[PDB]
């Protein structure tokens, strides 16, 4: 009986940080309830100033992530204000029927609807926009997050023992197929709309012109780059809604990776690179072992350090001379 | 003694579906003979009317699914008729030796050959064409199937305890490159061999034109979508013998899942999408918990939906709340 | 204390052959010393006489194969002679910290340096190139290779037996993106500095020219190709820096296959075809079975066929017609 199980009403965060939640359940079943307000926007994407209209999830590529655990009830309600142009709706990989509730979630400007659905399945999932006819212009357009489906007894490893994690970011990826004209350069329109069929020939390409981590070239750097100390544990979930990609932390490992994410499976141990499919959210768990900046890249190269695809996590504490150490620096 | 073993014959079936055959293996090891017969055919593949010039197995795009058991032999007839142009031959990834049995049933037409393997190893496997000089042109021609080989006493979980399967269904997916001319259009010909140093240029651009399931844009929608009942367990077989694809279930998940095929392997649970290299078949087992539409992608959407990777699940029965209800229909 | 280990030095020799190294380790950690030489160079690539200018460890592409044991140090010496032209330095996927050794080994023409780190995680790793601003050139260029860090008691099945292999091979598959002009013919340039832009912008396209096993189209191939005889257990390890592959052994199987490289997890069994993303190292272990020519391929069969990812076993001894044999050979 739905009307008996407490309610909780969770305020998302930005992208690449993640709302508080706890990883061991403290309370039986919840409906835990969550708001999203549609935001058709111009984003600017790169150093050159190249701009796209955007269709993202609470003004944001990714959209946030949404954190609830295993036979939770999930309660979304999705609003699509006046301000926008096009019809919306969500698709949830986490949820069963209805093509993952975008059946039953479809907006017009002005409207909104309440969705709820059991999250019966642990793991992380992608969930996108997903209107009949133009799936892959909503998607492409940064309208995808992800929401994590903790066990109610949290992580574990391989051998069933207690992971827990002192940190977690989520990584969107995005890839972009922004028009060109016939010297290649990239094209630019008033709104959404006048892009509809330039889109579709630039997709039909399948060769992305723009691939990053956050919605910019650039976006987890700086001031935004990822920060953790030796010894921390930290939990990395990365999302591609459309796009194979193979993470990587340059400098580090993936101690324990779900490459797809589905948490009842034992995580694959000691990892290099992994590769999470197109459609697919999975979850990277490392110890850090070692202080100073760190790249966390899609490892086919050129995706990463001439398309985009790369951030930087900047790491304190004690240097390990055991683990690495220069032995003569370089020298004539 | 190969003499002393009972031989059975099948006759094969169209994909989807897939000939008659028990799970749990009701005899001792068989001689199980099949016998296909290559066509040259023109097919229309998409709405527009594009056609090409297709090599297939038996007629179809895929190929037949063959099904046996571990350590039974196949005996293949293999028939390529004087009405073909083009020498053929089969590799099957299941065979130990002499290319997968590439080098010993080179037909031209006008001829045939009998071929016998002994099945080892359980698990879905790529059978596809490879005449020497020609091999990718034959495969993404359309030239290519898959054979099942089950373990003797069926399919197990993660845990050792049976999987039983109510319906299966084999999805073939075909990347495609059609000869463009200067201004993009596709071009035509009379006979395959015309085609063939514009189909070398068109594959070489690694950008497939088209991606279908079951040899067409649209082939399993309408009248020909997949269906099903809720609380049916349904396996689907899935290949790809050239190019990688991420299978998902919109509306559904694998439940368990062999995404490289092989069944000696513990199966990955609670899949959202799943990668199947290209040379490779895989197979997804999945209970319907909800009826209505569902739509089969490959979850590269623009693959999907552009490109046409994309089938229809049309699942009957009682609708179950507790999953999924909408709180609060679409309203201003 | 690392001054009290035993040093012993290994002289490393050419893809695809391997050092000689126990699989069980027969004495404690040690630090194990290696020097490798850059060499930039003209290489031809294909059939046609097509060059480009290589930037390769120790003279080859890929890069040699280093061995050693869990727990041991690695001590580099990375030597730049000041006929080179270019800055290089090294990073280790099997290392921690220091981008993996990248931000410590810079070395300009006529420089050098040593670097030790200790192999803490089990498996094969890649190690490439990555000089700040020009990473995804210097490693398409063919700057990369693999280290294997086997454990102390060496490779065990998914039942923790022992697997011994008999014969080992180091297979490098590197992706170049050769500029073409505007008719589509390579260009040619007399430094690496020269085709510096014309590099990049043929990366963007993400479409390789070229993709090869050991350095050129053919290099494995007529006296080159790789040997074994039936019942010998064969190891083939399988690097790809930047863009994934799908390996396949025509006419055999992986009968253990780590796709993702990390021996402390079980080997995936039976696989006709395994995915080994870009960035990675993967190893499948292999028991010939049958006699004659094998061909090992990445199994987009137009990367292999046209774009040159093939190579050959030529496997000696005894043919089983209880496996394979033709019942009726091709005949009108
Ligand atoms: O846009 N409806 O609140
Ligand atoms: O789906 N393309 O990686
Ligand atoms: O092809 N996916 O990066
Ligand atoms: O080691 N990062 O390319
Ligand atoms: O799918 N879980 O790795
Ligand atoms: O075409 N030979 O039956
Ligand atoms: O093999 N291409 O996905
Ligand atoms: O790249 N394979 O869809
Ligand atoms: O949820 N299908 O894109
Ligand atoms: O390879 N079997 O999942
Ligand atoms: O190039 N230094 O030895
Ligand atoms: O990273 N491209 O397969
Ligand atoms: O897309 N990798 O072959
Ligand atoms: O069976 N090799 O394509
Ligand atoms: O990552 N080891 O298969
Ligand atoms: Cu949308
Ligand atoms: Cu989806
Ligand atoms: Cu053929
Ligand atoms: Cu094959
Ligand atoms: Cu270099
Ligand atoms: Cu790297």
């Amino acid at each position: 009986d739905i009307s008996t199980l407490p309610r909780v009403k969770v305020d998302l965060v930005k992208p690449p940080f993640v709302h508080a939640h706890d990883q061991v359940a403290k309370t039986g079943p919840r409906v835990v309830e969550f708001t999203m307000t549609i935001e058709e926007k111009k984003l600017v994407i790169d150093r050159e100033g190249t701009e796209i209209h955007a269709m993202t999830f609470n003004g944001s590529v990714p959209g946030p992530l949404m954190v609830v655990h295993e036979n939770d009830y999930v309660e979304l309600r999705l609003i699509n204000p006046d301000t926008n142009t096009l019809l919306h709706n969500i698709d949830f990989h986490a949820a069963t029927g209805a093509l993952g509730g975008g059946a039953l979630t479809q907006v017009n400007p002005g409207e909104e609807t309440t969705l709820r659905f059991k999250a019966t399945k642990p793991g992380v999932f992608v969930y996108h926009c997903a209107p009949e006819g133009m799936v892959p212009w909503h998607v492409t357009s940064g309208m995808n997050g992800a929401i994590m489906v903790l066990p109610r007894d949290g992580l574990k490893d391989e051998k069933g023992q207690p992971l827990t994690y002192d940190k977690i970011y989520y990584v969107g990826e995005q890839d972009f197929y922004v028009p060109k004209d016939e010297a290649g350069n990239y094209k630019k329109y008033e709104t959404p709309g006048e892009a509809y069929e330039d889109a579709v020939k630039a997709m039909r390409t399948l060769t992305p012109t723009h691939i990053v981590f956050n919605g910019a070239v650039g976006a987890l750097t700086g001031d935004h780059a990822l920060t953790a100390a030796v010894g921390e544990r930290v939990l990395v979930v990365h999302s591609q809604a459309n796009r194979d990609t193979r993470p990587h932390l340059i400098g580090g490992h993936g101690d324990y990776v779900w490459a797809t994410g589905k948490f009842r499976n034992p995580p694959d141990l000691d990892q290099e690179t992994w590769l999470i499919p197109g459609g697919t959210a999975g979850a990277a768990f490392y110890t850090f072992r070692q202080p100073g900046v760190y790249a966390y890249v899609n490892h086919n190269l050129i995706e990463a350090f001439e398309l985009g695809a790369a951030g930087h996590f900047k790491v304190t504490g004690e240097w390990n001379d055991d683990l690495m150490t220069s032995v003569v620096k370089p020298a004539s």
